[PDB]
């Protein structure tokens, strides 16, 4: 332990007249360093002094077993004992500064300069034994609340003075380096509540479904197989299947997996001598209301892709021939306009080459989609000409990274072309119902993922998923590669967003 | 002392698993004042302002008969001295009293619930967690429980609300009587406090009236000298009837206790069933003069399509309305004239009428082609031919914003209505119409102009005859500004119209009422 | 008899003591003392300036400020190196009145957490205060103690403490026969009590809250226009143009909050990048329609502002200037001139909100160019109006509000710049006027100054003599207001320097400016 120029901290002295209770805890607890979360960095000679190397704030979230435990209670205080281990030999040099930030310093970005002004600990990359440097509990209050986060003490660590080492001509050289920590004797927690099962340190978790008996997000067929392809465009800005870890629907994604690629809309019919039969449809919710336009490009579920589809609705003929019938119409969305076509304002026409007359009864229809002729992966207009509000594109990538794909086969009525079209997703409809209904709380950028097989448990690659709703994979190859569809996803841990996988 | 005693008397079995917690030693090193409470007060019980509950057979396990939060305002004494202070600390005791008859059984649950727990569905697997205590609801002597300041602050602010412990009383086990006669009884519960040793306030400010705590009060006066909400006349009667609907949709005379006001309901009882226009006429060979109205709202200002489904003080009602319209002529030989014209508002019929934009179309048949000016004109009624107890077309067949139908009620619980009557043209019948509202606008003005602080759901009313100091019954008054009854006769009933409405208490909506 | 009343006796506040680093020691990190000699001297408070007037009444706000290191020079030097503080101060309080005038205020001491609302003269009596009468001679002073529910405050943050609020408690009256212009001064000062310290050392940051605001050392002449890439020509106020127009650009707030369409860089001015596409096919003309962006090459994206950054808010005929290339051989990259209509006109729909301009050449051949990025920036303008264009077709975009509120008597100060115009038979110059220039605009959203109140009082001086030429408020909206009741426009030298004074607040009173 060494010394740091702070006074001590009182803990359960200061709570206890205001407290209802005071709890122990497991005395077993306080003999063993655990792995901290986002607690290990890696130094390589290429770095420039004033990187972050690690930034943790005091609470429960430190020990998965005060995390565990805090479900149970409404407040805690005191302080934690912390322990740092670095892997270096003796032909190394550099250091290495550790220092405490009070719980209201502002946030931004430090200097090297700036750094040797807190109470700080200075530590050689040659050290043998774990560093040891205690956490105290500064605070304004008498203790803190375990469901709301607040400000507490911050531990950041920030190279000082650059690695010099040789190499070898194979692998480069680094320095790692992790934290690990227990509560101090004066740790306690508040008061006996019944347990919660969804709390603020809650991990992550995908549903165990194999991808093959999946949904696709953009278009109503079974998913029938996940790949990479660096040759197609690398920055999609698909509109649908596109929600965040925390459980928002970004751009025109509903959360029930019927309402893809289908609208729901008011239809008028008007005969015309011309063309012939003309059905006006003034657009409406799925579910049933009124559509308010706002930040989306669309209603939700609206197809996201330009091409020509045709679609069927339940007809009712008023005079005296039948008495219901099941027609069909014809959408273009094709780089022609000539129809004015304005899905925002919440109108779209289509006709069909029928003659006679044919008036309907105009009550509310479904439309779903048939197929598809001349489809482009390219956003449809969603404006007469004019641009609209829209989801931003998938992005960013690191240099080596590439985006995953579930890709699927749609219908076809294009005569040149004979073989298959493909449309892809970022992710099937069962993650998206997932993610929002659980509503998870995203702790610092990304994921790391691990596809594995069912039986044999082989590991097939290791992948990030951002909290944005992507996945990469760190692929350096040419051309498009495929993976078995009867893998599981699970999650590892959260990992930073400037994170190193390894290839495939 | 009492009579046989086979019942549970004292439940001095708590030992409830919590330590005592320091109160005003705390805060007093932070504030600037030295200030102290009347010994006096800390001597006796005296009834919570949310001190009345019921226990009834239709009931069931896991219902919340009330809930405290620590505070001043569980003391009339305390609600009354926070006033002219900002801070306040410490703890406080509380007496529960429930005897209920010696043939009757039941439990309840009372728990220590501390601050920062989620409120809403609290179930009864949950509730015996926290530090609880069992009841019977035999119990004889009352039970004394403590309430703490459980805190990670110095001391609260009085004005607005923050995280304190509170106080659950859950219905743990169904209420069941042995008695073989015919009924089962309901228990009637009272809530009573007083401050502990070291419970203080922190600095002294102005005493202002209207505060968040104060109490919820009525005009003192008799309901026969009052304005009706719905139509230009005084109340005349104070009726119940199961016979007419149950849930109306009325526009006018909806207010809300804390003063908000609720669909077309002006302030002011001249502004009822009276509206203000830019009036247009013309002459056709058809129907002949055609007068043209365009609302605006009466006091001058431009009407807009908001969130109301006409301006204030429109006719809610359905029929035939005739109303007088001052005229001025330009004709040489008189210069200012008073017409009566008609209006329909009933039924959709053959008419090109949208009250999007606000206008009025009144048909008149004339020989003569008068010529007049378009300029400003106030309608108010003068007579009523076909009435019909419905709303008016607002939009011809959309939806339109309302308020949303009176209700709902607890089984056999039925609502009050003020009544009165209008002048009817009548051809070969001679009943007299009537209309009926929930509040006067006495009441309504009252409302929207003190803006009082709700408390839980409700108002426990008690109607009392001034002549001979005589309570009548006892009803509920909604949060949303209903009054309800227990009643279970066919017929209709009628009250005095002599006695004075007063409050006694917060209730929540599963309070039983007693039968009228 | 037995006991004596003296019928005068001197005023005092009777208060409890109040610990501070008592309180907050076992669970803050360090306690830090400050120099001994800091508690010895009264200096005058960042905001330590107000003025009393007849025109007002009783009831009236006169200041009002907050326990903190910000009332003490001193102690807002000092915070940039601490993250907390607690302890209690004392305020001193100056009247520069006469024999000819009449009236009492109140200085009151209003706990934390009391309603925010509005205060009458009956209640501000009920708190501990001070009387004090506007023909005092002598300073008077107050204590301001740290009553609160916490063991410390936090330095980069408000928080909530005990406010000192002053209201005219009686009318001010004088017995000559008016109005005339006068104005009591009153002046604010504080020094820390014996309890009083600071919690956490730091590494001193200069951009902190209670940093003092200051300004560019530039001349008027040597800047540039907000609002057109020409250099400011004159300083004026005239009362007989419109008080509060509504531009979009050239505005920013004094905490840097960009509001409108103005950029930071000048050279965004009148200029916008776009991908054009010509066509030219039986009737239409050469006409360009132009897809915009931003100016850095970002993509646009309708959102709080009615058009990208640095877009024109003026509405007349635009002339520009583009560089264009022809396919045809032997005729490299050139520059085309292009005439574009700004206002409202019929057979076309501008658009600038969703990103679609329309502009026309006269032509008579084929003259083919190719697509691509372009950069367009202004040659000439025809029928010149002050006025916001048409930013859609029929619908109401997002617009900044216009400028308001001036207090009465109070006119806009304004920048002056002359364009390059077309004209025909008038041979005068185009004005354009301007609140705050650029390098104005720029040295904020740079610096993340702190308002701490609601005007600032800057004095305009010469660089060579220091005659002061005139004393303004600005606002925190952005703009510049002068006290003056004149009708012909008025002129000022545009070779001073602007300086600031103090923190005002709304109701400070200036001194008339004339001749």
């Amino acid at each position: 332990e060494q010394a740091v120029p702070i006074q001590p901290v009182a803990g359960a002295a200061l709570a206890a007249p205001a407290a209802g209770q005071i709890n122990q805890i497991d005395p077993w607890i306080f003999q063993n360093f655990v792995q901290c979360p986002l607690g290990e960095f890696s130094i390589s000679p290429r770095n420039t002094p004033g990187e972050i190397l690690f930034d943790l704030a005091l609470g429960p979230g430190l020990n998965p077993y005060l995390a565990h435990l805090s479900a149970m209670y409404t407040g805690w205080v005191g302080n934690m004992e912390v322990q740092l281990v670095l892997a270096g030999n003796a032909f190394t040099a550099g250091k290495v500064v550790v220092a405490l930030v009070p719980p209201y310093f502002p946030k931004g970005s430090l200097t090297t300069a700036q750094i040797t002004c807190f109470p700080h600990v200075m530590c050689d990359v040659r050290t043998l034994e774990p560093i040891q440097l205690p956490l105290l509990d500064v605070r304004r209050v008498l203790w803190h609340a375990t469901q709301d986060q607040e400000e507490s003490m911050r531990l950041v660590c920030m190279l000082y003075t650059p690695l010099r080492t040789n190499s070898p001509g194979d692998e480069s050289f680094v320095v790692s380096g992790r934290l690990l920590s227990k509560p101090a004797a004066d740790f306690n927690f508040v008061y006996l509540t019944p347990p919660i099962e969804r709390t603020i340190y809650r991990m992550v978790d995908l549903p165990v479904i194999q991808p093959r008996l999946c949904t696709h997000a953009r278009w109503p067929a079974p998913v029938y197989g996940l790949l990479v392809d660096p040759s197609l465009p690398s920055n999609p800005q698909w509109q649908n299947g596109r929600v965040h870890v925390d459980g928002t629907l970004l751009g025109t994604t509903p959360i029930s997996g019927s309402w893809v690629s289908c609208f729901a809309a008011e239809a008028a019919y008007e005969f015309q001598s011309g063309t012939g039969e003309v059905a006006t449809f003034t657009l409406i919710e799925q579910d049933g209301s009124a559509y308010v336009p706002g930040d989306r490009a669309a209603p939700l579920g609206y197809p996201d892709f330009s091409g020509q589809l045709e679609i069927e609705i339940q007809t009712e003929t008023t005079k005296t021939g039948d008495k219901l019938k099941v027609t069909t119409f014809e959408m273009i969305l094709g780089p022609t306009t000539n129809a004015d076509q304005a899905p925002y304002q919440g109108r779209v026409f289509a006709s069909v080459t029928a003659a006679a007359s044919l008036d309907l009864v105009d009550g509310r229809v479904r439309a779903v989609p048939r197929s598809i002729y001349g489809f482009q992966d390219t956003i449809p207009e969603y404006n007469d000409g004019l641009l609209v509000p829209l989801a931003p594109p998938i992005g960013p990538f690191l240099p080596g990274e590439v985006l995953l794909r579930f890709r699927t086969y749609m219908r076809q009525i294009d005569t040149a072309d004979a073989a298959a079209e493909a449309i892809d997703c970022a992710l099937p409809q069962e993650f998206v119902s997932w993610f929002a209904s659980n509503a998870f709380t995203v702790q610092s950028e990304a994921l790391l993922l691990r596809y594995r097989n069912t039986l044999t448990g082989q590991l097939l690659f290791e992948c990030k998923l951002y909290n944005e709703g992507y996945i990469a994979l760190s692929y350096s190859g040419s051309g498009p590669l495929t993976f078995p569809t009867d893998g599981i996803f699970e999650v590892v841990s959260w990992v930073p967003r400037l994170y190193q996988l390894a290839s495939v």
